[PDB]
C-alpha cells in the first residue's frame, strides 16, 4: 500500500495549538489546530492558515487572527455595508487592506458597483488567499474587481475626486494607513458626496489606537461617527468601525428600504442593526470625549 | 520575609487557561499572583490578579468576573428590567454571588428590599474578602443574602416580587441546569406580581447557541412578552452576550422612558438610553436561530 | 507573481506550539513550531512531523515525541549498540517497532550483519519516515534491510532458533518475551526500551519483571535522552548466557569503523550502574 | 469561609510554564495551588504544588527544586567531592538557598562547620518556612548561614576549607576558590546541561580547568531540569576522582542515600562522545 492509500481522515487531538497574544501580552486566545494548511513568509510578514474544529479555516498574519470561516461575515458585513448602503449610488470603490477578500466580496453584492479596487501591500497574502481562503477570495476573479499590489497610503494619493467609497480594512501593517495626511488623501480621493469606513479596533486592549484613529479621522471628515459590532474571534469581541463622509449622516440619511429590498444574502447586517450600531456605551463615549 | 519583600512583578511563567464549550478554543490570562484558591462542596473558586484585567474570579475554570469589565455585564443584566418597571420595590436576584448585579439594583432609589440568593456560601465569603468591587452592596440595609438553591427558594413565593433577575448559576451544567427549566421559569412568573418584570443571562449565541435557544424557548412558553437583548462582554466567551427580558405586559421598547435614564442620579459606565434601545436590535444570524426572520 | 516567487525563509514566532503530556497528565513538554511538515492519520494512529528552531525535525505519534533530529542518536545508539557489540558475531537481526528507522541505521553499521528485519505495524509510519525523516530512514535503502509491515507480537512467533539479536524499539506480555527467547539462537542477545523510571515507573517495573522471568541474564542499563519524558531512559539487556559486563570486549568498540556520537566503551560499562532509587524499584538495593 | 473550605482538587486551568534557554522548548506543570509568590530586590520566588512532583520552587520562572527529585541533584553535587576528601571538616557552599546541598553535606560526621552563602535573603526565609524538606539543616549547630555575594565572600578566606561546592563564574572567582581551599582541598560546581546550555557548560569547564590541575566533568540524571542531563565539574589540587576513590567509605556510610552509590560515582565520570567532543577531549 502507498502513502496516499494508507491515509485516513485527520482527527484532532490536544497537542497542536495556536496562541494569539493581545496587545500587552497579558491576555490572549488559543485555538486547537487539526492541521496547518499553509505557512509562508514574505518580505513583509508571516502568514499562517490552519484548520480549527469549531472555527474552520483560520488565517493569521504575524500571529494575529485575521479571519475565521465561522465568523468573518460579522466583520466584513459591518465594515462594508454601512458605507455602501449610505451612499446614494456607489459605482467606484477602493478597499485598502483586506487581502483575504472578504470586504471585496461584500462590496460586490451591491449591483451599482462598476469597479472595486483591492489595494494590498503584500502579494503573498493575495496568492495565499486565492489558493487557501476560497470563502473570502471568491471575488478576486470578478471582472469588476481589480487587485493592486501597493502601499495604500501611496496608492490613494494618486487619485483626486475619483471614488464613491473608500474602506480601510485591517490586514495591512505599516509599523502609514492611520496618519492625518493619509485620511486627508482619502478625503481628496473621494468625490463630493463620497463616503468612508475604517476598522478602528477594540476600545479595550487597543484603546490607545482607537482614540488616535478617531481623532485623526475627525480632523479631516466633517461627519465622523463610530459604530460597533460583535466580532466573535477578534480581541475582546467588541469591534469598532468609523464611518466618515462629507455630509451624509449615517442615521439621518439612512434608507431602511434599501436594506429591506436588498437582493443578496446578509448573515449579520440589517436595518435595525445599522442604526443600533451607532449607539455607544458610556465608557466609549467618555474615551472619545462625547460625554 | 515582609522586610525583604518588594512589589511583585509579572513574568511569563504563570497562566490561567479557560476552555470554551467544545474545548477547541479558549482564553488565556497571565497571573501576577493567585489571591485565593478554595474548594467548597459544590465547586472550585480561583481568584487571581492579571496585569490588564485586575482581579479575576473563576469558578471551575470558567471566568465569572474581571475588575476591568464586569460593569458591562452587570449593568445590562440589571438596568434593562429595573428601568422598565414602573416602581421596583422588591427584587430577587438568583445567582451572582460576586454581588455585581445586587450593586446595580441597589442604585435604584425605589428599591426597598433586594434578595441575593446564592447556592454556595463559600462564594459569598470569598467575595466579601477578595471581590470588594462587586460585593460592596452585601451589607446595604435593604439587602438580604440567602444561601439556597434558587429553584427551590423562588417556589416559596407567590405575587411577591416586582423584579426577578437570573444571574450566573451552575455554568458547568449548561442547558440542563436547574435554573433553565420551564418549571423554574413558571415559578418565577408565579413569584412575580401582576406587573412584574424579569431578566436572565442567556449565554453567548456562538459557542453556546443551543443553550441560548433553549433558554429563550422556555422563557417564551411562560411569559407573554419575551425579548432577547445583546451586550458586549469583553472577557466572556465570544464577547457577544445575550440576555432575555420577559414580563406580563411591559414591552422593552414601547414602555421605555429615556428620561428615567437621563435623570438617573447614579454612575453608569455602560448603560444609557441609546444602548437600551439598540441592545434589542438582533443580527440576522441570531434572528434566524430564534425564528424571528 | 507566484507563491514560491514571493516566499522567503520562514521565521519562527510565538504563536504555534506543540504540547506533549507525560503519563499522569500533570507535567509535559512544549515546543515552538516554525512549520508543520506533515500531518497524517492511519487506521492505527496520528503522525505529526514539524520543525523546531532548536531540535530540528520532530516526529510525534499521537502527541508523543518519538524522535528529534538533534538528539535521536542518544536513544538509537544505546538501544542498538549494547546488544550488537555483546554478540560474538551478529548476522541476523530483528527490530520490532522503530518505524523511523534509527535503530535499523545503527544496526547496519555492524559489518557482520547479513540481514536486518524492521517489523513495523503501521505502514504509514514507514512511508512518512521514508519521505520526511531521511536522517533516520537512510537504512531503508540498504540491500541487507527488509521492512515488514506486521504486528510484532504475532510476527516473532513465526520464528524459532532464527535470530542472533532481537531489539524491541516500542509487545509486553511474558508470552511475547518467551516468543522472542524462542526466536533467538542458542547464544542470542536481546534489548528493549523500558521507559523512564519516573513518570512511567509502573511499566518499567512490569517490563523488567516479565523479561527476567524468561531470560537467565536480564540487566537494566540507563542512558540520557534529552527530549524523552524525564530525560532518564532505561533499556533492558537480556541473553541466554552472555554477561553485559564480564563478556564485553572494549576493543570491538574502540576499533569500530563507523561514527558513534554517544556510545563508547566507558559509557557501555557505566550505563549499567543504577542509582539507589532504581535498584530499590527493581528489588536490588 | 473556614467552615466551608474543603480539600482543593486540581483542574486544567492553572499552569506553570518554564522556558529553556533559547525560548524554543520548555516544561509545563499543572498547579493545584500556589503556596507563595514573593519578590526581592534580586528576583521573584514562586512556590507551588504539582499533583505529581509535589512542592515546586522556582526563581524567575526557572525550576530550582522539586520535592520528588531534588535528591538526584543535591546528592551528586555534594557526595562526589565529600567522599573524595580524606577528612572534610570545613565546607563552603555558594548558592543553594533551598538548603538541599547543605543537608547532604551534613550527613558526613567529619564535618565540623558548613557555611551556606546565599545572595538573596528572601530565598533563605522562604526556604525555611516553605521548603522544610531541603531547609532541614538550617538549625544544625555546625551550619552557618550567611547572606552575601559568593564571589566577594570567598575572598575573605585563604587555606581554610576542605571542600567548596558551587550550587549556583569568572577565572578570578575560581582562583579565589582555589586559594580559599587547603593544600588538599576538593571542589565541585554544577555546570548545567550540555544541551540547551552548552555555551555555559563549555565556559565553566574551560575556566575551572585553567585554575585547578585536576578538573573532571561528571554527569547525573536530573528528572526536572532542562534536558534531564545535568553536568557537574569536580576539581582538586591532586585528588583523582577515580584513582583516589574508596568505595568502602560509601558502603559503610551510616546515612540514607537515594541516588548516589559506589558504582554511580565511578560511572558518572564516563562521558558520551558528543560531550567529550565539546570539551576537546575528543
Amino acid at each position: 500500500r502507498t502513502l496516499k492509500e494508507l491515509e485516513r481522515e485527520l482527527q484532532p487531538r490536544q497537542h497542536l495549538w495556536y496562541f494569539e497574544y493581545y496587545t500587552g501580552n497579558n491576555v490572549g486566545l488559543f485555538m486547537k489546530m487539526n492541521r496547518v494548511i499553509y505557512s509562508g513568509q514574505s518580505d513583509i510578514q508571516r502568514i499562517d492558515i490552519f484548520e480549527n474544529p469549531d472555527l474552520g479555516v483560520v488565517f493569521a498574519l504575524d500571529g494575529i487572527t485575521m479571519t475565521t470561516e465561522k465568523d468573518e461575515f460579522m466583520y466584513h458585513e459591518m465594515l462594508a455595508h454601512v458605507p455602501m448602503f449610505l451612499h446614494p449610488n456607489p459605482k467606484k470603490v477602493l478597499i485598502i487592506g483586506g487581502g483575504d477578500g472578504g470586504t471585496l466580496r461584500e462590496v460586490l453584492k451591491h449591483d451599482s458597483v462598476e469597479k472595486a479596487i483591492l489595494c494590498e501591500v503584500d502579494g503573498l497574502v493575495i496568492e495565499a488567499a486565492r489558493k487557501y481562503l476560497k470563502q473570502t477570495s471568491c471575488g478576486f476573479d470578478d471582472p469588476r474587481a481589480e487587485i493592486v499590489i501597493a502601499n495604500g497610503a501611496e496608492y490613494v494619493r494618486k487619485f483626486k475626486n475619483e471614488f464613491d467609497v473608500i474602506i480601510i480594512d485591517s490586514t495591512d501593517p505599516t509599523a502609514h494607513l492611520f496618519t492625518e495626511e493619509f485620511y486627508q488623501a482619502c478625503y481628496d480621493a473621494l468625490k463630493e458626496d463620497g463616503v468612508f469606513s475604517a476598522e478602528t479596533e477594540d476600545p479595550f486592549y487597543d484603546i490607545g489606537w482607537f482614540k488616535l484613529a478617531y481623532r485623526r479621522i475627525s480632523k479631516v471628515f466633517p461627519i465622523t461617527r463610530v459604530y460597533l459590532g460583535f466580532m466573535t474571534t477578534y480581541p475582546s469581541g467588541m469591534w469598532s468601525y468609523t464611518f466618515a463622509s462629507k455630509g451624509i449622516d449615517p442615521i439621518k440619511d439612512f434608507d431602511p428600504e434599501k436594506v429591506r429590498k436588498f437582493n443578496k444574502e446578509l448573515k449579520y447586517y440589517n436595518e435595525e442593526v445599522h442604526v443600533a450600531s451607532f449607539a455607544l456605551p458610556n465608557f466609549v463615549k467618555k474615551e472619545l470625549g462625547l460625554m
